[PDB]
């Protein structure tokens, strides 16, 4: 049930790639007759990376929420998760933009905020919150995924300092992450603000965090950190409700201690409805 025999995991396709592993679509088919259930299987494509992967597995196994991708088990080596055929929220928002209204965007925002609130209560920093890392379960249900960069906060420290700088697109990182590699539940809040912006632009590539920050934009990271320190922010998405934009601005407070908490954002997102 929680142990998946390797010989019964039948390879179908690649669901994703992202340093230093792959997510594959597999069918767990012990009968070998193509009637078994579909599963998403993560594996490393390294000694420290192996320690990193086993930590990811321990983090995800211990998470139990409707807004967090379900852990199924392991195969001995590989992490088995539930398969969400709708895939990432980024690509989903692009294919269904003429269908999802403000209410719907607000429902996804609420569900993600509930998921982050729960991660925070687990002393877990996600570090990579973005629409491409969030999965769609159904039309009215999103779940947070990709815990490959997630960190557990020690009981006496509310932040974590990363040794080597990030390998993710710089446009989701908080100023303190860009300058000092400081990651905390508050830097996750900053990233959540960028997710709100992604939602309200339906992840449109022309006004995307990368496209729009680059045109507002010496190394690029230092230049982005300069824009941000001056108080420059991403513009309100086209037709964005003022209140949603005011929330993104709060998430984007310069000092981590001034950003609203996930528990304060939730009732506010729910009040705007869905
Ligand atoms: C945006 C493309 C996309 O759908 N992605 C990014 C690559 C990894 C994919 N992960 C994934 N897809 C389906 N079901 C999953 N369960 C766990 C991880 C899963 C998402």
């Amino acid at each position: 049930p929680t142990i998946f025999e390797e010989r019964h995991l039948k390879y179908i396709s690649q669901l994703g790639k992202g340093n230093f592993g792959s997510v594959e679509l597999c069918r767990y088919d012990p009968l070998g007759d193509n009637t078994g259930a579909l599963v998403a299987v993560k594996q490393l494509q390294g000694p420290d990376q192996q320690r990193d992967f086993q930590r990811e597995i321990q983090i995800l196994k211990a998470l139990h929420s409707d807004f967090i991708v379900k852990y199924r088990g392991v195969s001995y080596l590989r992490l088995v998760m539930e398969y969400l055929p709708s895939g990432c929220l980024r690509d989903f928002l692009q294919r269904h933009r003429a269908r999802l209204d403000a209410s719907r965007l607000l429902l996804y925002s609420s569900q993600i905020c509930k998921g982050m609130e729960y991660l925070g209560s687990r002393r877990c920093v996600h570090r990579d919150l973005a629409a491409r890392n969030i999965l769609v379960e159904s039309e009215a249900h999103v779940k947070i995924a990709d815990f490959g960069l997630a960190k557990l906060l020690p009981l006496d420290k509310d932040y974590y300092v990363v040794r080597e700088p990030g390998q993710s697109p710089i446009f989701w990182y908080a100023p303190e992450s860009l300058s000092d590699n400081i990651f905390s539940r508050q830097s996750d809040v900053w990233s959540f603000g960028v997710v709100l912006y992604e939602l309200f632009t339906y992840c449109d590539k022309s006004c995307s965090p990368s496209a729009e920050f680059l045109r507002m934009m010496v190394p690029a990271l230092s230049r982005l950190l300069e824009l941000l320190e001056e108080g420059q922010r991403l513009p309100a998405p086209p037709a964005c409700p003022a209140e949603v934009h005011e929330l993104m601005k709060l998430c984007w407070a310069p000092s981590p201690q001034d950003r609203p908490s996930f528990s304060a954002l939730g009732p506010q997102l729910d009040m705007l409805w869905s």
